[PDB]
Parts: C-alpha cells; structure tokens; sequence
C-alpha cells in the first residue's frame, strides 16, 4: 500500500474506461468544430484496440505514431494501451533524418499513421508495418472493452529527447506514474469531470501526455488546440474565454505574452519546463491559483510544485515547491551524500513516477538512473538540476549542475 493512496493495480486505459463508464454522456475531446463524449471515444479506441491485436501488438510492443494533433491521434494512443502495447509518438515536422533516427533506435515494427502523412512515412523509407488510420475498416469491429491482461509496471509510452547535442534516446514510461498522477490531480488540482482542460504541448513532449490524462483518467473534457490557435495570442485568448477551459499547462514563455483581464474561466494556470519570473507570478496569483510545476520527462513530468499561496503579498522569488504523493526527492553532492538547509546540490528523484530507463542505453540507463542509497532497492534519477532546500521546508531551483 502506497503512502498516499491511488488507483494501484490500474492501468491507464483501465483508468480511462472507469471514467467512460461512470461519465458516458460527458464531453471526452474537442477539436475544432468536432467532438466525441467517452463513450464515442472508448467505443472507437476499442474498435482500433482489436484491429491492432490481430496485428501483433502486445506487452511492451513499442507503436510509432505519426499523426498529426488530433481526436484520431488519442484515439490511435488508447487503442495502443488497451492492446497491450506502448506508444513512440515522432513529431512528424522533425526533419527526415531525426524521424529516421528515431525509428531505427526504437525498432518498432509497426506504425500508425493518416492519408496526410503517409507521403512523410514513406520518404523516411520506414520499411515495417504501416496502418493508415483514416483507410482503415472499423465500424463492423466490436466496441466492447478487451480486457488484455496489464500491469501497472507494463509500458505505456516512450518519450524521444535530443540534448545540445547527443543522440536522440527514449526514455521508457510504465502506466505507474500516469496512475499516481490521477491521483495528485484530483487531490491537489481539485480535478473533476466538470474541468474543461487545454492541451497545449506537441503530442510528441512528455508534457502532453500528462496533460491528456489529467483530463481523461477525471471525466474532464480535452480541448486540443490547434496550430494557428496557438501561433496568435488573441486567437489563445478568445478560444480559452469562448470555451470556458479551467485549467491549462504553458511554458511560462508563452504565458508572459497573455492578457489576464481577456482569459475569462481559468482557475489554475500551471507553468512548467522552465522558470516563471516573480514578476509573472505577480501579474497572475491574485487572478487564479498559480501553480509553478518542476518535473522531467524522466519522472513521468513531475516532481514538486508550489501553488503560491493564495491571499498574500507580492513575492520576490518562485520557489519550485516540494515533492508531489508516493515521490521522493534529494539534494545531494557529487558522492550523494544529503545536504542541510541552504546547500547547493544535484536533484535526485525517486518513487513511483520514475522512468524504467532509457531505451537500448543500458550505460546511460545506468549512470542516470542510479541505485537510490536512502531507500534499498529502489532507483533515482540524477537530475543534472542545481537546487537547494529553504529551512520553510521548499525547494528553490538554481539551474544546471
Ligand atoms: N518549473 C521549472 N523551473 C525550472 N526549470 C524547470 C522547471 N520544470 C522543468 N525544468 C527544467 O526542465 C528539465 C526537464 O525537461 P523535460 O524533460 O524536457 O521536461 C528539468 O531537468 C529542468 O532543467
Ligand atoms: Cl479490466
């Protein structure tokens, strides 16, 4: 039993269809001018779930995904997880070389595509099975649940990352994380099917993989913004207001350029990837609860937050928090051993959220992701983040190591 309860022994789709069930009715995605309710979405996934079967795919078959940012493209990942398998989304606007580098690094033998990106799959010279979602002959398929076999320790997706340099490696994602996750949110971001969440991040980032099920695994609705939504402030703006969304994930980058008197709905902005300036947290804590969130595509995407707290003064300086349910976190020197109150260190992160590893790395794996000396048997990640702790018991974030 975990120190902070969750849905434990649950995968990700077996989360998804508990919330189709009890929410069949409810608004599940939204893109543009087309929407499906969870039963829409479990029916279509499951049809997809069982042609992807027949096709092979089972525990821990890794699925490449070269979709473009759509309802098809979630209902492409559910039907990955109910079959069995895990999801390597490629962001099809790489160039040719870095898509072809990364499908020869992952091996998939399978990939999932659309009629607009099959001339893409085909420059690349992608040599397996190719499945054109959008030629495929679903409707006679059976819309029932599959209920293969699962567990949480399974894999659900794998996430590539190119650094400064180095070559692109993927990092390998269990359900685990995903399902804690839920739980966090609900607890912590007060999450429920009422919520009317954005997602923002290329469906190819680890970001957007968290934010899509912090509206699925809660009877949410997912409002996918598009391209040119995005690319225009205004048009961000007035999609938000006109749409009512409640909760939304941005670069703080992004967010410096909004207008908070033109967003109407929001009730939390969390800001995530890098550091928000004690200026921008001004400008928005009093407007809604400001969530600053520090997290690795490592760590399934968290790691702590600090919500600024609510009712106060202006602050000069935005902590990065403490550790969210069932994670661990460390402030080490380069031997590991713990450091006191105002000490520089390395962040290392442990607990239910953690990676299994990097793909085909077993080195790098073993570098990074290194015996956690504090608790036996378990793992942590060496961050390569800078950090010390405050003696209010937050964490402030100082950068590279
Ligand atoms: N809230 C944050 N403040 C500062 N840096 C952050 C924050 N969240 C993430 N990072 C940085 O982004 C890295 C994770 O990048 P990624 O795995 O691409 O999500 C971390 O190791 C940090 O260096
Ligand atoms: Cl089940």
């Amino acid at each position: 039993h975990a120190l902070v309860p969750y849905a434990q022994g649950k995968s990700i789709h077996q989360l998804f269809e508990e919330q189709a069930e009890a929410f069949p009715d409810r608004v599940a995605i939204v893109f543009e001018n087309r929407r499906l309710s969870y039963q829409e979405l479990n029916r279509k996934a499951n049809q997809l779930a069982r042609a992807l079967l027949e096709k092979g795919v089972q525990t821990d078959s890794i699925v490449g995904v070269m979709m473009e940012k759509s309802i098809e493209n979630v209902i492409a990942i559910l039907a990955v997880l109910k079959a069995g398998g895990a999801y390597v989304p490629i962001d099809i606007e790489y160039p040719r070389d870095r898509i072809q580098y990364i499908l020869q690094d992952s091996q998939t033998k399978i990939v999932l595509t659309q009629k607009s990106v099959s001339q893409l799959v085909h420059d690349v010279g992608y040599s397996g099975e190719v499945v054109v979602l959008d030629e495929e002959q679903l409707d006679a398929r059976e819309t029932a649940n599959l209920h293969q076999p699962s567990k949480p320790t399974d894999l659900a997706y794998v996430i590539y990352t190119s650094g400064t340099t180095g070559k692109p490696k993927g990092t390998m994602l269990e359900h685990k994380g995903i399902a804690n996750l839920q739980s966090f949110f609900q607890n912590s971001f007060g999450v429920t099917e009422q919520d009317r969440i954005g997602l923002f991040a290329s469906m190819s980032f680890a970001a957007s993989v968290s934010e899509m099920f912090m509206a699925l695994l809660s009877g949410a609705s997912l409002y996918i913004l598009s391209k040119q939504t995005i690319h225009d402030f205004a048009a961000f703006e007035h999609y938000l207001s006109e749409n009512e969304l409640t909760i939304i994930t941005l670069p703080p980058t992004y967010l410096t350029h909004l207008t908070p008197e033109r967003i109407t709905s929001l009730r939390i902005m969390i800001t995530a990837g890098s550091a928000s300036s004690a200026p921008l947290v001004n400008k928005w804590k009093d407007k809604l609860r400001y969530i600053n969130a520090y997290g690795l595509t490592e760590t399934s995407c968290s790691a702590t937050i600090w919500e600024a707290p609510s009712n106060q003064l202006s602050v000069q300086s935005v902590p990065i928090g403490k550790p969210i349910q069932n994670t661990h976190i460390y402030i080490v020197n380069e031997d590991l051993q713990l450091l006191p109150t105002g000490s520089e260190g390395e962040l290392c992160i442990g607990g239910v959220g953690l990676a299994r590893g990097y793909w085909n790395r077993p080195d790098l794996t073993a570098e990074k992701f290194v015996d956690n000396p504090f608790v036996p048997g378990e793992k942590m990640y060496r961050t390569g983040d800078l950090a010390k702790w405050l003696t209010d018991g937050t964490i402030e974030f100082l950068g590279r190591i």
